[PDB]
């Protein structure tokens, strides 16, 4: 049987292992740490749980209906919340990862750190000690990424937090400074603020600097409306820690906080791989270079997930691994990200799919667009919360919907309707023609579509 | 210009008026009461607002995270809530109805009650007094419906509530009895319960008796989990009112409550129309009989909305009126309800589209189905609330998705993705192939689709 080696056990690796076995191949999976990788252990799952707890805390503290419903500062026991959060994480790890790895004897799991010995084998330093060599006909690298650490003087020697330490924190800091303006930084910034922290975010430029500017504007306004300080075009030139608190020298003067979260990005995990030994090329960022079929410069070796330059979402990583497994077992598949949705779990949520106006123009596409602010959406008016918008981008000539960006509660739910419309190459007229439920957020897609006439 | 007469000013009438004028016709619109009709004044809008207030009150009282976040019985001031609710209703009536009727001089608005004088004109009893005859080449009847009143001995002489009185109530009754098991009955039952009332629902059979049974089961369990008493296969044989309270004789013994809501259905408003004078036929229920193009037995007269047998949703009524206006002005349009979504704003919400298993079988269609309970949906597990399910129905032969029924938070948002898939005649395999955001409720559609293999 085809010997397939898989480094890692996150979404990308898991998808590949199961698919490879499904294709009759013998799989040897090597994991240096906890089975399940990032998403289930220190990523998606724990963060979303903390965000939901934050949502309840926020609504107990305030709402658009406080005129007739009394609100109260909720007493928070982070230690109990943490315990509940961890129990759920453990359950999911067992059920969908460990239990699945053990549910396929065809998959041999090796606990140790792997690195290429040469172009046809791996050397694994076993956790228990000693070494083992794994031969392979095909190998998939799915090592994921790790939190980036900016070279700010004094930061390296302070006890700062990365998303991992923040999610595992058993207490809510009185004051939390956050360096970064990325999805991770903002999701956690708002979660902690709602759980009781006085949060100050330091963004080098503006929030969601790589996205359509209307997004960063809506999120910024949202954050400030609930007491979160957002310092745009701000950086920390020095970090110090004394007497139980961090002291940051910033463009806005001295900022002090009990805890410091650093979330400026995630760099691929490729140093402990000796990629050079197997002829696998990496770009400037350290990301393993791959083609449409996840193939690396070494045709027998593939890469998928966060260790590549692919969008960092678990469903993109899983989709990449499944297809990688197909190509490693004779198949011929490719990853299509045309209708790929992206969601940011802040409140309101951010959701996108397809082209933004700027992206389309940069690629020489003539478009037209309509931005429907939520004060024009029945559901938003009925909830007395109109922050946000639903933006539609179409190809000027044919009026085909090619992109949608939204900042609104339930944005992550409605964005899937948009993704499907784009997948089915629908025109905004065709979409507006469909019957939508009145007083739902997704109805906003229809209303926005109708403003093109 | 074509003289078009429109009776009513709700969703159906409004859509027709604007469309008729858009087609160069002279429009005379007759309304006996408040402009805007049911949805904006005493229906969708006020009910959804009350339900949102109920949502905040409920989450302040309890949540799956109460182990780490303190909850408190919120003090409710229904009078203030009512005032806020009414102000929003008034604003919407002005903006999207009155302001629109006055924004088209081509539309003449007559405040009075209309009835057919003959097959070519209407007699209108003006509110201010006196009479006026309106000649027409074409006429659209969009009179809507009214709350049904069951013939329960003693009910007629008691001061019971219909949805209108309940929505306009300035106080939260300590105990509220509800007769009915329909969308309206249940939406209000849960809203009042969450706002403080001890609610008891009397359902003749089971909840959502006309829908797939899994729906009534999930909703029933939800209601009981929060203290709402649901008496199945129960009826009131006698209603009395004394000493400030209602006394009901029921299959479960004597039930007492401070207020009584009767929501057993809505009957079309056709008695004050003298339909016989114009040759317009009505069925047993009193609903004006119409064809695919909204035409009545009298080709020059059309009907749309709640006064017909069409599904009672404002977007169905509006869609019916627009098309009616097209046919009254020379056009040739038809109303297609194939991918019509339906939403019930309880919590969790109920949402459906297309065929249910039973419906498909009754129509001689061979199907297969999969029911994914929410304890299998990542988002539900992360929120520690797994009540509900997502059910998919497919045509056995081709595996084309032909129906979806769901009971879950945000069901009304995810149902639109399903509706689009059905519209685009997608197979469950094709739907499961699409990339969905992880930890969103709509992801449940993909997960359910995947269980067909
Ligand atoms: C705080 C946070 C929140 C997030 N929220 C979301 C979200 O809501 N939705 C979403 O879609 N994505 C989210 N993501 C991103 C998502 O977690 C990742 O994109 C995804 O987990 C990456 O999967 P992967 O398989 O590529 O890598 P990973 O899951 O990161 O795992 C790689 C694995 O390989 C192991 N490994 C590395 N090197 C070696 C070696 N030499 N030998 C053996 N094992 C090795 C690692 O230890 C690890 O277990 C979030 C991330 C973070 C950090
Ligand atoms: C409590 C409640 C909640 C609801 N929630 C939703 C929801 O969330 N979503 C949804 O899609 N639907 C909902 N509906 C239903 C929706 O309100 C109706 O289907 C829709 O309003 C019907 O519109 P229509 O134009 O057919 O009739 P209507 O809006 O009912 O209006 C008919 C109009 O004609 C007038 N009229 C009648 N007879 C005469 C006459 N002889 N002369 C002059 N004028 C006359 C009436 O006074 C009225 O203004 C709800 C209904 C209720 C009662």
């Amino acid at each position: 049987p085809v010997q397939v080696a898989v480094i890692g056990s996150g979404g990308a690796a898991m998808a590949a292992a199961l698919k490879a076995v499904e294709q009759g191949a013998q799989v040897t999976l090597i994991e240096r740490g906890t089975i399940g990788g990032t998403c289930v252990n220190v990523g998606c799952v724990p963060s979303k749980i903390m965000i939901r707890a934050a949502h309840i805390a926020h609504l107990r503290r305030e709402s658009p209906f406080d005129g007739g419903i009394a609100a109260t500062v909720p007493t928070i026991d982070r230690s109990k919340l943490l315990a509940q959060q961890q129990a759920r994480v453990d359950e999911l790890r067992h059920a969908k990862y460990e239990g699945i790895l053990g549910g396929n004897p065809a998959i041999t799991v090796v606990h140790g750190e792997a690195r290429f010995k040469d172009d046809q084998s791996l050397t694994v330093r076993l956790n228990e000690g000693g070494e083992r060599v794994v031969m392979f006909d095909r190998c998939l690298v799915a090592t994921g990424a790790s939190p980036a650490v900016p070279p700010i003087p004094g930061l390296k020697e302070s006890p700062y937090w990365t998303s991992t330490e923040a999610l595992a924190s058993d207490t809510i800091p009185e004051r939390l400074a956050v360096i970064g303006s990325s999805v991770v930084a903002l999701e956690l910034a708002q979660a902690f603020a709602r759980l009781g922290s006085k949060v100050t975010v330091l963004a080098r430029n503006t929030l969601f600097f790589r996205e359509d500017p209307a997004i960063g504007e809506a999120v910024t306004a949202a954050f400030r409306a609930e007491g979160i300080e957002v310092l745009e075009h701000t950086q920390a030139s020095q970090v110090a820690h004394m007497d139980g608190e961090f002291v940051l020298t910033t463009t806005h003067g001295e900022l002090r906080a009990d805890k410091l979260l650093v979330a400026t990005g995630r760099t691929p995990n490729t140093r402990s791989l000796a990629l050079d030994a197997a002829g696998v090329t990496v770009n400037a960022q350290g990301a393993i270079v791959i083609d449409q079929g996840m193939r690396t410069s070494n045709p027998n070796i593939y890469a998928a997930g966060d260790c590549t330059d692919q969008p960092q979402f678990v469903y993109v990583a899983a989709a990449a691994g499944t297809r990688a497994a197909i190509n490693m077992t004779g198949g011929d598949a490719a990853l299509d990200l045309t209708a790929m949705p992206a969601v940011v779990f802040t409140d309101p949520q951010v959701a996108t799919v397809g082209y933004s106006e700027a992206e389309a123009h940069h690629d020489g596409i003539e478009t037209d667009s309509r931005t429907l602010t939520l004060d024009n959406v029945p559901r938003a008016l009925a909830n007395f919360d109109t922050r946000g918008f639903i933006k539609l981008v179409i190809e000027e000539g044919s009026h085909r919907l090619i992109g949608v960006q939204a900042v609104a509660p339930e944005a992550g739910e409605l964005i899937q309707t948009a993704a499907l419309a784009i997948r089915n190459r629908m025109t905004v007229q065709e979409l507006a023609d469909q019957l939508f439920p009145y007083l739902t957020m997704v109805e906003g897609l229809k209303l926005a579509a109708q403003t093109f006439n």
